């Protein structure tokens, strides 16, 4: 975006390394590695993120959305080798056969819009992450596909309303894979009566309530989730935050209220939201 690429970069590892810092987690592995590796990119832009679940915290979270879907094919390339990079000690052992079989032998590149390169290291090294997100779109043969593998119930298909679609591969430490789809609904496209008629149907209440209160969801749907995730795109982050009731998002946020963000989107599944209190949520805050 910036004309001064290195200054942006420069600004990129000071969002990332602060985030490392307020929470003490610099010494996970593969955090090195992933900040040589955002500095290796030509530019592009840092979300940090901090997932809560009950008193735990994993906040060693990071996105890199990769700019110029020109060199989508090279991007991925570049990522798959960082991946084998982080592969080099010796009991990190990642496998690639979703990935490998959802790219198949003649993927079209050219239907990719934005790569997404993503980590959540862990203090119990098999529990740890590195991500990769591929956002298509007009690829209809691929979205099926991805449909097939994370929508078991077939309610995603009734929500979309544009040709864009994400899918979110997983590779965990100890060889563990996931693949998660999620598509995307502006203010604009949700507030539209048969859109949010639809939505009303495969979305319960109080999460559906909470849309209002977004410029944008998204909905990620997996056989590695519990429930559908809702990505709530907040209008207002302070307010957001105020009412989920969630002490340890109160605390996180109370640092980044005051910091330069571009967004936040908090990420909840759909079955927290019908409990007595929130206690799973994501936190991704997406720097300029
Ligand atoms: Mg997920």
């Amino acid at each position: 975006n910036y004309a001064n690429a290195q200054l942006h970069k420069s600004k990129n590892l000071m969002y990332m390394k602060a985030h490392e810092n307020i929470f003490e987690i610099e010494a996970l592995y593969p955090l090195e590695l992933f900040e040589r590796f955002m500095q290796s990119q030509t530019d592009c832009s840092i979300d940090c993120a901090c997932k809560i679940d009950g008193d735990e915290l994993y906040p060693a979270r990071f996105s890199l959305a990769l700019y110029n879907n020109q060199y989508a094919e090279k991007q991925i390339r570049e990522t798959i080798d960082f991946f084998h990079q982080v592969e080099g000690r010796t009991e990190v052992k990642l496998n690639y056969q979703q990935l490998q079989h959802f790219l198949g032998a003649d993927f079209d590149f050219s239907k990719v819009i934005r790569n997404l390169v993503g980590v959540d290291a862990r203090r119990e090294l098999a529990d740890s992450r590195v991500k990769l997100y591929i956002w298509m779109n007009d690829y209809p043969e691929k979205m099926a596909t991805a449909m097939a593998w994370c929508d078991d119930k077939k309610e995603l298909s009734t929500l979309i309303v544009n040709q864009e679609f994400l899918v979110g591969f997983d590779f965990y430490f100890d060889g563990r894979t996931a693949i998660e789809l999620y598509i995307s609904l502006s203010s604009e496209e949700f507030q539209q009566t048969q859109v949010w008629e639809r939505l009303a149907k495969v979305v319960c209440a109080p999460a559906l309530r909470l849309v209002n209160d977004c410029q944008a969801i998204q909905i990620g749907v997996s056989r590695a989730n519990d429930s559908k995730i809702m990505y709530y795109h907040t209008l207002n982050p302070n307010s957001f935050i105020d009412n989920l009731g969630n002490e340890m998002a109160s605390r996180v946020h109370a640092y980044y209220r005051h910091q330069p963000v571009r967004s936040l989107v908090v990420c909840i599944p759909e079955q927290e939201l019908t409990a007595r209190s929130i206690q799973r949520l994501n936190m991704y805050y997406c720097m300029n």
